[PDB]
């Protein structure tokens, strides 16, 4: 039992945008921030890498269908390129040769059987919208309204789950550095802060569009992807188990306490913390934005699941560390990681596969059990085929999430692996490979090719279970 999903749970594969399209400028597209970085930045990225053409997805869809379809996917998790559809950014102009593209993706993957997951949002903002100020600045929340109206009135007949945003806690941070995620602007613990206030705002808007304009004619659900860190005490003391609750609030329930509680409105941690901490070095205001009582309540609630991105955990211990003003500074943990965890080819990523149980545990408990879908996990190496560290944290993972759902009461629905296939990796360019399909990059078909993991998962997703092989 605790090796086999249950019958209504969705497994496929994910990708983004900006990171598999290219045709950056193709047939009207406008250009997106990740274009601007890419361009003008190549000093921030590994190998002064670009998205220009990537996996070349905008003219090989039907290879990625064929792919997911091989797979066995039941769900394939994508997301659209704001600027190709509006390519202002503003909804005066609507961009068909974008809106056929999608359209045609969409298509093609319900001719085969899979079912669209539709990200509306994964990092590429127009750049008009970027010269504005971004998300710092509030005028985005509406701007991102009829963004999404454009797309449910478009594609929502056949389009019935929706993520308004991937991984705000990550691109709220391209208002931290002048050398990171674009827009790679340095505004610590101020700007990422007012970015988070507005995306929070923006979901709220496009949730409660859906439920007046959408919901009753298309009968989809509207959720959001978070990502989330486990956070272990680095010792079983009531310090460190206080500094790993302030990690999860500082990075999970910055955005879901608003959304998926019944009170609403910012973790008090959050909101005490930033608060002391503004006043101690001499603001008049708090660096953390506030919402309206009325704002409190239109924003709780706006959620029929939630999406969870999970790939790793961390230990806190007690302290402070980090810059002032940050947010990492303002969250009360000093974070490390094992030198004993299984290492992959990126920093930040160690495998840690009972982390997903507790995080998915912590979840359970803090939300009141929602609905999860876990939009995102995955495993990165330098290169090859006879990929074994990813079969091992994908069994791992999935035997995780099983214990979960079967033995904890965790109510999981879904599971789409990172990457359907190696793509661009953001700042580390086409360094790190993610996929459970491998692409040649110098080949200027971009075959996708199985890896061993791809067939792993195929076994699983066909089998519906964990193969003997891999239990303990
Ligand atoms: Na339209």
């Amino acid at each position: 039992t605790v090796y086999t999903f249950p019958d209504e749970f969705k497994l496929g594969a994910a990708t983004a945008s900006y990171q598999i399209e290219g045709a950056w400028d193709e047939n009207g597209k406008g250009p997106n921030i990740w274009d601007t970085l890419t361009h003008e930045h190549p000093d921030y990225v590994v190998d002064g890498a670009t998205g220009d053409i990537a996996d070349d997805s905008y003219h090989l869809y039907k290879e990625d269908v064929k792919i997911l379809k091989e797979l066995g996917a039941q769900v394939y998790r994508f997301s659209i390129s704001w600027a190709r559809v509006l390519p202002e950014g503003h909804d005066n102009i609507v961009n068909q040769d974008g809106i056929d593209y999608y359209n045609n993706l969409i298509n093609e993957l319900l001719a085969n059987g899979i079912e669209p997951m539709v990200t509306m949002y994964h990092w590429d903002l127009p750049q008009a919208l970027q010269d504005l100020g971004g998300w710092p600045n509030l005028v985005l929340a509406k701007y991102s309204e009829n963004y999404a109206r454009v797309l449910f009135k478009n594609f929502g007949d056949r389009v019935k789950l929706w993520l308004t945003f991937n991984e705000p806690l990550t691109f709220m941070d391209g208002y931290a550095s002048e050398i990171g995620m674009a827009p790679s602007i340095n505004t610590p613990g101020i700007g990422d802060y007012l970015a988070a206030h507005t995306v929070i705002h923006a979901h709220a808007r496009i949730y409660h569009l859906y439920d007046q304009e959408f919901r009753a004619e298309q009968g989809g659900k509207v959720g959001i992807s978070l990502n989330i860190n486990w956070c272990e005490p680095a010792t079983n003391s009531a310090e460190d188990r206080a500094s790993c609750e302030n990690y999860q609030q500082f990075n999970l329930g910055l955005y879901a306490h608003p959304i998926f509680t019944e009170e609403g409105d910012y973790p008090a941690v959050l909101k005490d913390r930033v608060s002391r901490n503004s006043a101690d070095e001499g603001y008049t205001d708090s660096r953390l934005p506030q919402f309206t009582a009325e704002e409190v309540e239109y924003i709780r609630g706006t959620h029929d699941f939630l999406g969870i991105n999970f790939y790793t955990a961390l230990l806190g211990k007690s302290g402070v560390e980090g810059y002032e003003p940050s947010r990492y500074r303002d969250s009360g943990v000093i974070l490390t990681q094992d030198a004993a965890w299984p290492i992959s080819a990126s920093s930040w990523l160690k495998v840690v596969p009972w982390g997903f149980r507790k995080e998915l545990n912590w979840i359970k408990n803090e939300y009141n059990n929602p609905p999860v879908f876990i939009t995102e996990n995955g495993f990165s190496d330098y290169g090859g085929l006879n990929d074994t560290g990813r079969v091992h944290y994908y069994t791992e993972h999935l035997k995780e999430m099983l214990k979960a759902i079967h033995e904890d009461g965790v109510n999981v629905i879904g599971y789409t692996a990172w990457s359907l296939m190696d793509n661009f990796e953001w700042l580390r360019g086409y360094s790190e490979k993610f996929g459970i399909y491998a692409v040649d990059f110098e080949d200027p078909a971009r075959p996708r090719i199985p890896k061993e993991s791809a067939k792993v998962l195929a076994e699983i997703m066909n089998t519906r279970k964990i193969p003997e092989r891999f239990r303990d």
